[PDB]
């Protein structure tokens, strides 16, 4: 299940393959100081069942290379997943999934390298921009809260900081305290340096969105308190092929709050391609 | 440098490698809640210059696989040892590294396996036996956090595990990334891992009095987690025992001062010629 390829730098990324080779590429891609861990493990074996399951931990991230440098440039994330689709034999088919910050990383990978290796793309709870004015970037409430301190290399400043996103990733932890536990360790685990990283940029992807021609499904909470709803409309609105789907009081883990719902909403857009 | 074996029940272990495949293998075994990543960027760089360095995932950590039982049988860490050595093709010339429950993990593996693969063994801050153990004699940061800390409920969990403090890296000025990531990893460990690693008993007394190499013993006077009375047991079974103890140092030596760990690993492991 474990694998390794290198970026257009000489970054080591890391990332994990599961369910049958010869099924439809299914290439996750997670958030900001998150890992390949976040999806659950419940849905992670549903996805399998299905799909070709590529869950990529991002440069900086998991047990990828973190260097100092490249986190500012679309390309070298672009580069990213092609290493990881190139790596996998991946050339047509692809359905690319982005949670939260994976949102950029796919729009990054798609206007370097354009559609011709995805059928499909699913953006959760994503960003699609990142910088000042951009809706496709517009944070919430606790990512807001969050910053500057969750960047900070003192311990408890930053402890504090992402502390303050409480239960924003898992909803109502009741039964699922050990993946509430896991995403906030995943969190402190990431270098400060490159939590900062990942933000100190600017990217529009406005007009790629505009111009793509695969279908996207949208699932966005509609209480989400890190990435503002208004976001994923944004999308939504300039996807030529674009299904949305708000989920009425979720927050920022609909992967989390609703594993089956997840896994069915996800499915049936695949499934249709 | 990524890597992944089985052990004797199937479990997927992941461990990763580097340096000199023709230096001498130096395998590194991490402590409760912890994982490859605990030895430090700098250590690992420094160790690598030196040695083929082996870093593990326990069962249960990192990206190993985390199954449900297993966890109280000797021969099945035993194993995970065996497994990693044999993928290796490590026969012969290693050393044994454990910090913390690491060193429990080791004593399991020589007592189902003997020691013809191995020239000699450092207990960094470990127990050697669990459950009136001597070798097995807690700090007074791990007795508070028994059993707050395997909670799945993670505010209580965050508490205790947070409550450590700076056992893990003394005092933490220009640190605070580590000490982020340490804390952090504690976190990703699932509760029900950290609880079953405890749930057992093991008696190596009679191992240590039988060992047939030198180890190195290496503990702080201010051990908070392992008491340093665990330590100073193990230097006077094992018949070629030498034995560092950091005055002042808390359970981290390798973070604490990690250019004199590195000198005295490398003093010890450069004279078993």
């Amino acid at each position: 299940a474990i694998r390794e390829t290198v970026g257009v730098d000489g970054t080591p990324l890391v990332y994990s393959v599961t369910g049958d080779p010869d099924a439809r590429a299914l290439v996750l891609l997670h958030g900001w100081a998150q890992s390949s861990k976040c999806w659950g493990p419940g849905v992670l074996d549903e996805l399998a069942a299905r799909y070709r399951v590529i869950a990529v931990d991002l440069r900086g991230h998991g047990y990828s290379g973190a260097p100092d440098t490249g986190y500012d440039d679309s390309a070298v994330w672009a580069g990213d997943v092609d290493a990881v689709l190139t790596a996998e034999g991946v050339t047509s088919g692809a359905v690319l999934l982005g949670w939260s910050y994976g949102g950029l990383v796919i729009c990054d990978y798609l206007a370097s390298n354009g559609t011709s290796a995805v059928d499909g793309v699913v953006l959760v709870g994503a960003i699609t921009s990142i910088g000042r004015g951009e809706a496709g970037g517009k944070v919430g409430a606790a990512m807001r809260a969050a910053i500057p301190g969750a960047m900070s290399e003192e311990p408890r400043e930053a402890i504090r900081a992402l502390g303050a996103f409480g239960n924003a990733l898992t909803g109502p932890p009741e039964g699922k305290g050990a993946q509430s536990q896991a995403l906030f360790g995943a969190s402190l685990t990431t270098p400060p340096r490159v939590r900062a990283a990942l933000f100190n940029r600017s990217a529009s992807h406005d007009d790629l969105l505009r111009s793509l021609d695969v279908p996207v499904l949208v699932l966005h909470g509609t209480e989400d308190s890190v990435v503002d709803v208004s976001a994923g409309r944004h999308a939504a609105e300039l996807i030529p092929q674009a299904r949305a789907s708000f989920w009425e009081g979720c927050d920022h883990g609909p992967f989390v709050e609703d594993p089956e719902r997840f896994v069915k909403e996800v499915g049936e857009f695949v499934d249709n391609l």
